[PDB]
């Protein structure tokens, strides 16, 4: 199924859609303000994230760097990004039931929306100004709020034991985005949908 990845910001991002060990369709392409981009995630992709990388520079070959969502310099993102990232997590068909969700488990970088394109379900969003209303010890240097996990690296933040709960750093991403995973275990905000359904991943929605 398809995934329109719309840039709606004022600044050029570099979208990216990948899984564990493989890119999706192409991998990730530059996006001037308003540029739309269509791809086709192979049906049955478990572990599919789409995100945006800001302040990236490249060369001909396809090898550079990104202040956010960097993934080994590979414009065509094969891996997941370097943490500080708002993710459109998804797993597709999964027993005739599709699964999508925004997440601030790996921080936040870009107000995102993950609406479905069909008549299958409602979508989600994460529009609020996190990066601005950031708590001091998260506002990353580059730009964007890292997550407590990546910043501090405690079991309580990154959830190793299995038994973890909300925090003040997780209750910041919740206060602002009530419809995205703050901590790794949060009362799932996932939305289930029909299998073989398409999606719009509008970065910077509402303007
Ligand atoms: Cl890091």
């Amino acid at each position: 199924a398809t995934f329109e990845i719309v840039n709606r910001c004022s600044y050029t991002v570099w979208a990216a859609a990948s899984k564990g060990d493989a890119a999706l369709d192409a991998g990730g392409r530059q996006l001037n303000s308003g540029e739309s981009w269509t791809i086709n995630v192979e049906p049955g992709t478990n572990g599919g994230k789409i995100w945006a990388r800001t302040d990236c520079y490249f060369d001909d070959s396809g090898s550079g760097i990104c202040k956010t969502g960097d993934c080994g310099g590979l414009l065509r993102c094969k891996r997941f990004g370097r943490p500080p990232t708002t993710l459109a997590e998804f797993s597709l068909n999964q027993y005739g039931k599709d699964y999508i969700d925004i997440s601030n488990i790996k921080g936040f970088n870009v107000p995102m929306n993950f609406s479905p394109t069909t008549r299958g379900c409602r979508g989600v969003r994460c529009a609020a100004d996190i990066v601005g209303q950031c708590p001091a010890k998260l506002k990353a240097p580059g730009g964007g709020c890292n997550d407590a996990c990546t910043v501090f690296q405690t079991s309580e933040y990154c959830c190793t034991t299995g038994k973890c709960g909300p925090t003040e750093y997780s209750r910041f991403f919740k206060r602002l985005c009530p419809d995205a995973f703050s901590y790794v275990l949060d009362k799932p905000t996932t939305v289930t949908c029909p299998g073989s359904s398409n999606y719009r991943v509008t970065f910077c929605p509402t303007a």
